[PDB]
């Protein structure tokens, strides 16, 4: 569902600031609601905080994309704040989508297909419905390779994705830096058609035409130049703001899937910390219950039923937190998937740079020996 | 005479700066002294001083290139300071030599066939010979347009250059960031590189290959564009050198011409102004000697013999400055030519700028589409 | 235990790049280990990073600071990313050294008191002794704010942290600017002497001394200006490494205070999520069990076992929810101590902060009024 | 006669841009015409550039301003070309005020004192009576000191003076350069003035008030601090315009009136190369007529007459260039003395420079101690 957010708009534009309130293009083809037309929604920044609350709240151990930088900041005055709050907030929403489980949630729909306000909603917010996996689900291979190889596979991830994360987003920092110098360049240049009109107005006054007439030769190849240099910084412009700005996000979603797959693997660490302490519990429990087998000699039953409470409470314990540990690993899997989806995906980053790097160049080799002439 | 000036030393480097000694490479072809084979002389800074105040006493009225910036600057340490000072220097005296009085005067060649030091040729200096044009030389048409049209004509030039010059130096000054410019882009190419490196290193690290084989595929589609970048990088620094390196004296060469006549049409301001109090005292004694047709009625040998000096006096002056205005504005017209032959450079200029763009943009394009593979 | 992390030494500098060996020096006035004349130990960066993870894992929910920024970022070669990571590193140990429950731990004192190497240590590695707290332990007023106000309270500092962050680290921003400023500003004052000096000496070669004396009066005092402003930029220049390297830090502990407090509201939402979740089974429970009241009228005993199973284990299940709702809530308070702590941190930094830079303006001050002289 | 050009009028703004029409504010001294209590008369740029040529043209060898820089520059269409124009031009102006010959001059007070348009005066232009002195007159010792110490004393002074003129040139630049450095302050100071408001606004909302009340003392002792740095920011505002703007001029004087004595050292090198000229022919014919002296042996009127014209125009030509000689050594004396007063000037300059440092630097240590309770 490759929807659209544009148009985002506040209450109307004056010294203040106020929160935009975004149409969410629902260009849709999945049918969780049959493919619409298109069906807009009214929908705000705080609504989409909302949301990824929510998604936060019901589905761990999935993919989850990043906010959108903070409303709260310091000083978010000026456009510029919230168009790359609504340029990143499409692309939040709309990787939210090509990820499996939360384009099939229930939550996302009704996120989507709804024309109230938020407080209606509110109040069929029930989410209750909509919380942690409890259930047990029987792996057909109890055994694939959670920990065999696995475990070390993500372990070693854990470090290379701040180190992927830091090179890619150095390298589309680069591709911005390269925008904004041509754009420097595109400048001058419009500067440099100035000067030549210029020059060609002043070269008869300091080179007598009465006399020679090769000048007016001279001063109308500088007028081919002059228009040589505007079409050149013409097309340098559509350059940067077609090639540039529709070649950002084909980069930047390589960033937020990495970022993504970061805000996971923190989570995970953190959470599965409960199954660190449950598995030490684990030798701590094996080591006193081998000391245990005193046979239990003296005749206590305060002995004997505080450590056979102590035994099945850590029995059901043992038991819960091997299915909540089979059932976090499945997740980390299926996270995977889209993780080696976005392999892929650098692939297209790479190819459609270079694609339009050429394009550009051959339109400016085109503009050139035209010139000569 | 296409002669370089390359090579410049002085008493070898330190903390200190000392006036380097150039050679001056003779690549001759005008048979003052007949074209040696090569013939260096070593020659100062000073010593090129010393030649253009030489210049400038001897020939007046006629084209002179500037100067190299001044070593008692305030701080002149640094190479920079000193090689700007040597390209200058090379097209200083070169441009001295395409000048025609210049290359026909016995003061340049004997600066330039000479092999002691400047204290024998002090010895020997002898510029009293070397001196002002006195002589009276008769115009074929003593009414050429030298009044007609042409003092408007220059008149309009005495403006218009400065107006060009500043033009023109804007011109040169855009070339030279163009190439600083592209400078830089191959500066952070090559950390694009060391980046694009890296990020293959971590790819496998964060892409699993045990399970997955196709990143090695992509991670070496990522070693292509590395070498791609490697190429590119260099032939941007190739361009930057050679190209911008050869292309700014076909630029300068234009500016240098161009503040040369601005320094003639200086001069001849300052000193034409000369007749222009001799034409005032013209009129003044018009209007005495019309008032003085009294007769002389009283008989008084003094009145009559001071008023005869004095007409006398004021005769031999108007035919000496007669001789001295059409003398000078012959002069004029001489330096008129070598700048209607600057009209040409400009063509020249402007010709190979676009020619040297297009190979550039050329080889670029070339790289991008076999990058494409 | 103000402890400090100097002489950072990796294996010796070349090229590459190593982890280095930090020297812990226990400047110690804790007790855990007695008070020592003083006992450097030898410790890694890598060591750090265990540490933190360690500490990470065996207290939930209190006070962690920052780390390093990262080893492995894409270039970390030259000494500037070493020296901050020191500086942070003092930071961070020392940070943990005032709060209560590390200054109390054993983990950290064993990482103090240590002489081996890392390896060694990982064979009494031992941590299974120290996890997660498991027991009940009775809160005397077990109603005392936690959620009559407490909640909300921290609810709206959860969001007041991000925007504070942000704010302060502009703050402590700009003064790392206003340093770098004046380093600009002593740069270019020496420039300023330099001037001064050369203008001095050419002074008498452009003002007559032979005829006039006076111009030695007035070059000796430019003498005296340049002695001033030697003088002015080297208390500059002290200023700025003093001042402002011994002032930075009073600045940074608030931010990584600040940072610690957003990790920690970080782990507790994401882990009371947990309660979150609890919480909406006990309203899902409530009602079932309370549409469970049908008598269970059907001779069942499959039905009557079953739900008696959910009844049991959900009973369990909810007193050991509020057993670890409680024994979070309270380690959220013993947090909110050391941050009501860091209120009156910022009142040190802005005294701090201002009576430095009147030291400096003072200082500065004398000198221009001794100048004026 | 220290006048005023503020004030200055094109027709009216807009795209376009018109030589502005300069309010002269004759606030009076000099009684050439009485001094007024006031009377303005409105010139233009060009006014101004028509005045400078006039006076070159009628007193040679004299102090002369600079201009201001070129109304046909290639982009002049802000302000700020304009501003600089007029500042400039009241320096100018001034200048040629201060001077002794210009003071006395005619051409001066009649461009001072008229009402009409330029064309009416173009019809007294009458400048035939202000032309170049050609009177002989008796230096009372006709040798004071013209060659036996002043030749090489100025000649020193031909090469200091463009050394010195980079020097300090390099010097106002830089104090330019402090001013906007402090403006750049001031704009960051504002910065840090919104952000502690901020902060003092995110204090509360961090720190808990209906438990703890001290950060209300706290975030009052911010309050007088964005008090503190509002004062401060605008007395530096204060200082930067009243201080600098004040100040400039106290250091460009110096430069302008070098610059004229470098326009001057060109004129006289180059007009007295034409006694370079005749000193050579000095030394011809001493030469020429030595060997004259073979007694005119053979008998022919023809030799006899020629040499006989030859020794007569050779005679009032050495009497006339000494004549030129001593009239001309004579002005470079008469310059030499407000070149000694320029002496004088850089004491002001620098004293006053110091002493305005002095002035804001106290008030800033006021303030910094005043904020410091």
């Amino acid at each position: 569902a490759d929807i659209i957010i544009i148009e985002e708009i506040p209450e109307r534009e004056g010294l203040l600031f106020k929160h935009a309130n975004y149409l969410v293009k629902h260009l849709i083809a999945l049918p969780s609601t049959s493919p619409s037309e298109e069906r807009t929604v009214v929908r705000r920044y705080s609504d989409f905080l909302w949301l990824r609350e929510i998604l936060l709240k019901r589905y761990p151990f999935r993919m989850i994309p990043e906010l959108p930088p903070k409303r709260i900041g310091s000083q978010n005055a000026d456009q510029l704040f919230l168009k790359k709050r609504r340029i990143g907030l499409s692309r939040f929403i709309n990787l939210v989508m090509k990820h499996p489980k939360l384009s099939n949630d229930d939550l996302v729909l009704t996120f989507l297909t709804v024309r109230t306000d938020l407080t209606s909603w509110r109040k069929q917010a029930t989410y209750d419905t909509s919380n942690e996996f409890a259930d047990k689900k029987i792996s057909q291979e109890f055994m694939k390779m959670w920990k065999k190889e696995f475990a070390e596979q993500w372990n070693q991830a854990a470090s290379c994705i701040d180190t992927s994360m830091e090179l890619w987003y150095r390298i589309t920092l680069l591709l911005e830096r390269h925008e904004k110098r041509i754009m420097q360049m595109v400048h001058e240049r419009n500067f440099f058609e100035t000067l030549v009109d210029n020059f060609s107005e002043v070269t008869p006054k300091l080179y007598p035409v009465q006399q020679n007439d090769t000048i007016l030769d001279i001063n109308n190849n500088l007028s081919i130049i002059k228009k040589h240099l505007e079409t050149t910084s013409s097309i340098c412009k559509q350059e940067t703001e077609e090639i540039s700005g529709t070649l950002s996000p084909k980069f930047k979603i390589f960033t937020d899937i990495l970022l993504s797959l970061r805000s996971l693997f923190e989570r995970y660490k953190i959470m599965a910390a409960n199954n660190v302490v449950e598995l030490q519990r684990h030798v701590e429990l094996n080591k006193e219950k081998l000391e245990s087998m005193k046979g239990k000699p003296d005749v206590s039953g305060a002995e004997y039923d505080r450590i056979k409470k102590i035994i099945q409470k850590d029995r059901r314990s043992i038991i819960e937190q091997s299915n909540r540990a089979w059932l976090i690993r499945q997740c980390i899997l299926e996270e995977f998937t889209i993780f080696q989806e976005t392999q892929f995906l650098i692939t297209r980053a790479f190819q459609d740079w270079a694609k339009l790097n050429s394009n550009h160049a051959g339109l400016k080799l085109n503009e050139w020996e035209k010139l000569v002439t």
